[PDB]
């Protein structure tokens, strides 16, 4: 079967945390912000700290241990890593401090300053992310903008692993059982026959990108989710937003296609929005889009993309 994980689970000691500060609660547990200062070593880490409501719940340890494993298996630049946990009566997970917070609130309080540039940078670095857990055998099945932090302005990382599994070594499909699920990013043949692919998180892209395009609009926005699955049926999909052109959109409604293997490949994904990425105003039309602040070849120059964005399986 399926090769060795030999990842190494660091358990850090609760001394080595300090100067602890709440950033938000509720849905999703507690997330605190802190250093870590690993005990030999000059060295000062910021960190977050996500630990659930309180509580010493058997059944909660079982799902955040899940977490952490996925999350201490994954190396890639657009991933979020699991530094540590800190064994309390229940367990807490340690990454790194994404001080920008999730893309979902950034592109909501800075509508007004994101140019075309940073949207399309985005849409490749999240592609790149999803293309290498696709390469480990992971489907995420929660892509979307609540779930990318932000590193800075110009480097974004997916997150929220709990829902993560394993599409088998031989096998091409997972089938899964009761919970609580965001209807709104999932694919058709997951809502009907909980049907989850690399495929289907493709289509959960195609609604991320969205949400971005549209500055943190809420897709089907007043529908609830149990019209949805009849919505799609239909053949009713989300509307092109106002900053897109019908080249980037194209590529949006290409990922809610019916037939799942003519969704396109997160690697595809990658190559496209690259392109994209290297002529925006082209691709994005934005009011005042060269006044934007945050914190001969010509002939081949259309289909040219960088050795590093044209990605082998
Ligand atoms: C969820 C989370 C989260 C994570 C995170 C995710 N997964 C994790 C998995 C394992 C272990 C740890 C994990 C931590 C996170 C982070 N690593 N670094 C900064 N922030 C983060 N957050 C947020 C918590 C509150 C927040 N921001 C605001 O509420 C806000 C800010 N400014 C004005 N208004 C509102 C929205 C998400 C930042
Ligand atoms: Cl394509």
């Amino acid at each position: 079967g399926e090769a060795p994980n030999q990842a190494l689970l660091r358990i850090l000691k609760e001394t080595e945390f300090k100067k602890i500060k709440v950033l938000g609660s509720g849905a999703f547990g507690t997330v605190y912000k802190g250093l870590w200062i690993p005990e030999g070593e000059k060295v000062k880490i910021p960190v977050a700290i996500k630990e659930l409501r309180e509580a010493t719940s058997p059944k909660a340890n079982k799902e955040i241990l899940d977490e952490a494993y996925v999350m201490a298996s994954v190396d890639n630049p657009h991933v979020c890593r699991l530094l540590g946990i800190c064994l309390t009566s229940t367990v807490q997970l340690i990454t790194q401090l994404m001080p920008f917070g999730c893309l979902l609130d950034y592109v909501r309080e800075h509508k007004d300053n994101i140019g075309s540039q940073y949207l399309l940078n985005w849409c490749v670095q999240i592609a790149k992310g999803m293309n290498y857990l696709e390469d480990r055998r992971l489907v995420h099945r929660d892509l979307a903008a609540r779930n990318v932090l932000v590193k800075t302005p110009q480097h974004v990382k997916i997150t929220d692993f709990g829902l993560a599994k394993l599409l088998g070594a031989e096998e091409k499909e997972y089938h899964a059982e009761g919970g609580k699920v965001p209807i709104k990013w999932m694919a058709l043949e997951s809502i009907l026959h909980r049907i989850y692919t690399h495929q289907s998180d493709v289509w959960s892209y195609g609604v991320t990108v969205w949400e971005l395009m549209t500055f943190g609009s809420k897709p089907y926005d007043g529908i609830p989710a149990s019209e949805i699955s009849s919505i799609l049926e239909k053949g009713e999909r989300l509307p092109q937003p106002p900053i897109c052109t019908i080249d980037v959109y194209m590529i949006m409604v290409k990922c809610w296609m019916i037939d799942a293997d003519s969704r396109p490949k997160f690697r595809e994904l990658i190559i496209e929005f690259s392109k994209m990425a290297r002529d925006p105003q082209r691709y994005l039309v934005i009011q005042g889009d060269e006044r934007m602040h945050l914190p001969m070849d010509e002939e081949d120059m259309d289909d040219v993309v960088d050795a590093d964005e044209y990605l082998i399986p």
